[PDB]
């Protein structure tokens, strides 16, 4: 049951951190217009058709979010059309009705078209009429305001319309991955905000303070936008930003374990058991972090990420080593100690050990897989080059005197896999025609034994 | 032959949509030149060392392309039968080592040669550029563009600001640039591009000379985003000029072409029910056919789109018999999944038709106003507008279509295939466990 | 030697490039000053809170690093260097190291600190101090050029609030960029393994002049063998500092990186490639693989910022050493996996799947379905055309008829995520249906 540690560590596996688990939930939704073509009215003697171009050009990338965006909504007559819409995900639907839900407003933001189309700032707070306001960030506009206006003088008008053009193209590449024939499905509440201020050239700090714990929520991808109207004359996207907040699951904690080298029978081995552990209520299961972020009291996810985990590597986390898989090391690199709780796990096999109080040696039987080093044979050791002073093991008074039973060694490569499986496959196969060898040789091998009766 | 798309929905795989299969082929291609040190004549008061440094800097991450190009242009002793169209002979012995990849990379490298050579006679007037993008005439009336780094900052922000800022200013303004311009193309263009007789490189990759703007060196030069979303616009440096500091690319813009009776079929996942759990089925949910044949495909490299997915190369990769069985009828071949989060899909919509884990979800009918309840025997429900016209699926109303298939899927049982782990860790644990258990029974097999 | 490169050869390998194998060691340390709040003192008039905003904003960000750091510090009381194992209570070797390297850059620090004040009024970019020494130190400050180059020239022709909007914008811009390496991300501040690189992200990215105001470079840059660790943080001057590891590379002493060039091949009516693995490491007598993905491939070495060996099986082993129905082999389905390749200026193609020609003798060059690849060299095409490719050759070193004598070809294998479940539950269901007969 919930982790047996030392019979663990004896392999091994020394106990990490324990973690909190958090998934966002109860999102926040809250509105933002952003501007793809900037002002030039006041800068727009020297320009040249590079603006017909440029629009031209961004029409091509935008269409068809539009386009797929009005698929349902000319589709939506709460009733989504299921045979409008065909063959879609749950999530896709989902958006869907998100997108519904967000039009009310965006058509009432809509109304303010003329003077968006006219915004002289980089970003700019405007009136919906309620007292309700709304902002629009407009792209390249600081740069014209402060770069370009004063520079005006200096550079010329064929000289201006090039850092104009270069500016422009250069921003266009940038926004590209994001927006490009590569975002196929804009109906959905995935893509990141830092992925949407690409938009409003990544600085999506100042989108969020404009809208006003965040970089938690920030660097778990859980601040995610949702486009939900795209202007094609004006040139500018309302995006619906989903702010949530974040809920930590109840019994349920993440369990680190540091690898440690580990010696038996003459040569350096590392278990092949998950680093994580989750364990919610009195189930313990896998659980990718990799997509999370690991933090000093919590693994915090923009969902749940638990996976399921075979009886053996569970029983194994539980007691049974001999069902712990193990790899052969070669590798100068994988770690030769660990420290928990104070007290040192050390292959003193692999390196060398000693008592800078005790001046001799702490030195480690061929019979033993590792050291469980505390404050009642060494209060200092030098490690190496690393001196390090211990407290008492919470644990069996005699955890170097008694042995665990190692699991079966394993290949973890790739190309090995297919090979051991190949290797197996010939082996079953080979022993699955001896099995056949009785089809005869116990089959009629015994029902001449009814003629040798009758 | 078809893929047993009903067998298939009812373990929890929906047909998604069927999409045209695209690859690059007969590139077109044309040339370019990037001069990688801006023009500084019309700044050069406040200038300290930094050039005679970044140039210098510059030279040692730039020769062994150099280097690298000319062993191959030393090695093909070529046109064959000396003519220009009759071919191109690389010397064998001199290569010694390489692979077809390169080999013909270096033949198109030769191929560039000719206008490399002719390019290359204008080197005072690309020594000499004023501005960013410059077009120029190589005498035939076949222009040639040089695009030039840092050039349009320096032209509008230093020269003017000259005025309003002082010395080891100006200096540090330009040594900055300099040397934020090199960190950054210093990741596409270092020891790493280890091999520059290929033509992988992708155009945007290459634009990194040019500051990342590859839009503009495509725009000079003239399906387009299809092509580029799916990195099949690559570039070849041809050329490298250590004193003048710039390169000549050739750029390989191809057309796409649609593979023959070859589609790319999506499969939407959703969790199913069996004895008292969700259960997910573990298989591909892209697959290609072509031709007869059924086989996997790696979609994640190439341009998936509502209609097609676009790929730089072929991506079909091998399938067992056992997978290929699976998706032909054999259900009892798909292996399957516990599902452990509430994030696996619990419904999926296709031809208007929805297919639902009326277990793991709660469904109803709005317009009959009762629950739609799943037994335990079942997997899944398909539920079409000849039970309910509306769907309210929690949270969300949604209208049905009649389902084009079998007028009694609910009543016809499916057999769910084998129970499997997919985690990493999980199969070294199957794989040892089941050398163990094979060994173990192999003794019994030798009394 | 250990190889049998030629047996390796007829199943698809051919000898690639042998190569030096290396690894950064032996680090050499020197500090640097990161100033993460710009000077503006030239322009203090219209900013506004947006400062006041923008330090309570990277305090926070900044203050849980210094927290970090100062637990390792308040825990290593010594001189005898002893760490605090009870104090500690549960960490890695590695981070307990980077905690002694941490203690080690105190004692500087604490010499770089008394220079407080001048680094809070430092106004350019880049600047060089002196540490009363003689020993200099470098002070790099955040977006100190945009507000000297940009902002100060451009006060003149801007209103109040386009001046503060432009500096809130390029505060923010500058933190957007620095939050992934700098967030809550980086939970653990007490190692070097930090890239330079990722370090330069709190100066914009610029790792150039990082390293050049500090002095076979961009081998280690791009092996990672370039690390950053964070020193010391100050939470009311808004600077940071960071001991850089410098490192030289050693090569590792009769140990070289093979690499294998695949070619499909012919077998039975259909095209295969071998599932071997294409890098394979040998240190003295010793066959293993090695994680080159990790690593810096060159045109002479392999350049590593680790040892990244890693184990091989026994039958892999086999089959690189002669046993090539040991070498597992995998169905061919993409018109893209090479079909022939060059080694020693001899030629090892499949002439069943491309069409192979001697330009000089006229005649094609047609292989058996018997047989696995040609082997073209000299000895019967000087110059071979091979589609649209036409190629001088070189005689082959290795046996006079390679082509008579047939390989013994490996066992098939999918290699797919999804197949190997499926031939796995296959492999049991097989198994499990198999051993009731045993219990028959
Ligand atoms: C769905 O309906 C939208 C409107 O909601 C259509 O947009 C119209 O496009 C035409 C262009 O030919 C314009 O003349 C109209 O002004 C638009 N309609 C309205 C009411 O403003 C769109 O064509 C429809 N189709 C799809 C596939 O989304
Ligand atoms: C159930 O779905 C089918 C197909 O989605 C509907 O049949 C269509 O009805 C519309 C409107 O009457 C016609 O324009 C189509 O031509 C019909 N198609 C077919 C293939 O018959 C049907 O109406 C739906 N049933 C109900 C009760 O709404
Ligand atoms: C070991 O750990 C702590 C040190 O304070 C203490 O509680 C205990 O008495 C110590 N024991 C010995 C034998 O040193
Ligand atoms: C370290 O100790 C001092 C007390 O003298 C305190 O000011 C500081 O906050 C402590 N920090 C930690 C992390 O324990
Ligand atoms: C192959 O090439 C080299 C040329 O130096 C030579 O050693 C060898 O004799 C040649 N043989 C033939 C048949 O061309």
């Amino acid at each position: 049951g919930i982790l047996h540690y030392e019979k663990l560590s004896k392999i091994g596996l020394v106990k990490g951190i324990t973690r909190k688990y958090k998934i966002k939930s109860n999102p926040l939704t809250k509105d933002i217009v952003i501007k793809m073509k900037p002002n030039v009215s006041n800068v727009s003697k020297c320009t040249g058709t590079v603006m017909e171009n440029y629009k031209s050009r961004l029409t091509g990338i935008l269409s068809p979010i539009k386009g797929a965006i009005e698929l349902y909504n000319n589709n939506t007559h709460v009733v989504m059309a299921g045979i409008a819409i065909g063959i879609a995900t749950a999530a896709q639907i989902t958006a869907g009705v998100a997108l519904y839900e967000a039009m009310k407003n965006a058509d009432n933001i809509n109304k303010l078209k003329s003077s968006i189309e006219s915004t002289n700032e980089a970003v700019v707070k405007l009136q919906e009429t309620a007292e309700k306001t709304v902002y629009v960030l407009t792209a390249l506009q600081d740069y014209i305001n402060t770069n370009l206006v004063p520079s005006i003088d200096q550079i010329s008008c064929k000289q201006t319309e090039l850092a104009l053009d270069l500016a422009l193209s250069k921003y266009l590449s940038d926004l590209l991955f994001v927006f490009g024939p590569n975002l196929q499905d804009p109906v959905s509440n995935s893509m990141t905000i830092q992925a949407i201020s690409q938009a409003f050239g990544g600085n999506y700090e100042t989108l969020l303070r404009t809208l006003g714990d965040f970089d938690d929520l920030l660097e778990s991808d859980s601040i995610t936008g949702q486009i939900v109207y795209v202007d094609l004359s004006s040139y500018y996207i309302i995006v619906r930003v989903y702010f949530p907040i974040l809920t930590e699951i109840q019994q349920a904690y993440v369990q680190e374990l540091l690898p440690v080298s580990f010696n038996n029978d003459n040569s350096e081995w590392i278990s092949i058991v998950p680093n994580f552990v989750l364990i919610r209520n009195t189930l313990i299961s896998n659980i990718e972090v990799k997509y999370c972020l690991i933090t000093k009291k919590s693994v915090i996810c923009n969902q749940d990420y638990a996976t399921p985990m075979t009886a053996s590597v569970r029983e194994c986390l539980t007691g049974s080593t001999d069902k712990c898989p193990r790899e052969l090391v070669v590798s100068s690199h994988v770690p030769r100690f660990a420290l928990s709780g104070g007290v040192l796990f050390a292959n003193c096999i692999s390196v060398t050990c000693q008592c800078q109080t005790t001046g001799r040696a702490i030195s480690q039987s061929g019979e033993q897989t590792l050291l469980m080093i505390d404050n009642t044979t060494c209060t200092t050791v030098v490690l190496g080059n690393i001196i390090i002073s211990l407290g008492k093991y919470l644990g069996s008074i005699n955890y170097n005197s008694e042995s665990i039973a190692v699991g079966p060694p394993v290949y973890t490569d790739k190309v090995d896999i297919s090979s051991q499986i190949s290797s197996m496959n010939q082996s079953l196969q080979q022993s699955k025609d001896y099995i056949k060898e009785a089809q005869k040789i116990l089959d009629n091998v015994e029902d001449k034994i009814e003629e040798i009766l009758s």
